[PDB]
């Protein structure tokens, strides 16, 4: 698939707003993911013991991981589809070390969309959401293909 420059513009415009508060958006997205799909929290050995949203908001480790996650995603989106080099180490660790199924990448995409819709309504109208969804589908398609080459493809 290929996004048009106009679609990338819509994606990078709202992303510029997300970058004004990287740690806060990282926390919001992880919490949304963990509340909606509790099974995903089991993948994080460091903090899978957290029981409530209050504990999640208070976790320094969760916040740190949120920033690491968002910074990596931001670097990929800024490549505008030319993310082959960035995808390699990411695909290898999530398939072989962490064992993250493609379905979990769909769940986090949903959480990213929920959070941007709540925090940035004016810059996240129907067209902008369509463009963000297209960018995330592209990322998922490419990483799934990479998983397959690596021997995981789940
Ligand atoms: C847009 C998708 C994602 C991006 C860009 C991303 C990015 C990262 C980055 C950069 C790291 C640290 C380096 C590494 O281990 O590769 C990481 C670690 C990890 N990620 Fe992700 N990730 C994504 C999705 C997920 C999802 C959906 C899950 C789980 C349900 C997950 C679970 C983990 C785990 C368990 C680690 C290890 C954390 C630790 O070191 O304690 N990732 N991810």
């Amino acid at each position: 698939m290929v996004l048009s420059e106009g679609e990338w513009q819509l994606v990078l415009h709202v992303w510029a707003k997300v970058e004004a508060d990287v740690a806060g958006h990282g926390q919001d997205i992880f919490i949304r993911l963990f509340k909606s799909h509790p099974e995903t929290l089991e993948k994080f050995d460091r903090f899978k013991h957290l029981k409530t949203e209050a504990e999640m908001k208070a976790s320094e480790d969760l916040k740190k991981q949120g920033v690491t996650f968002l910074t990596a995603l931001g670097a990929i989106l800024k490549k505008k589809g030319h993310h082959e080099a960035e995808l390699k180490p990411l695909a290898q660790s999530h398939a072989t070390k962490h064992k993250i199924p493609i379905k979990y990448l769909e769940f986090i995409s949903e959480a990213i969309i929920h959070v941007l819709h709540s925090r940035h309504p004016g810059n996240f109208g129907a067209d902008a959401q369509g463009a963000m969804n297209k960018a995330l589908e592209l990322f998922r398609k490419d990483i799934a293909a990479k998983y397959k080459e690596l021997g995981y493809q789940g």
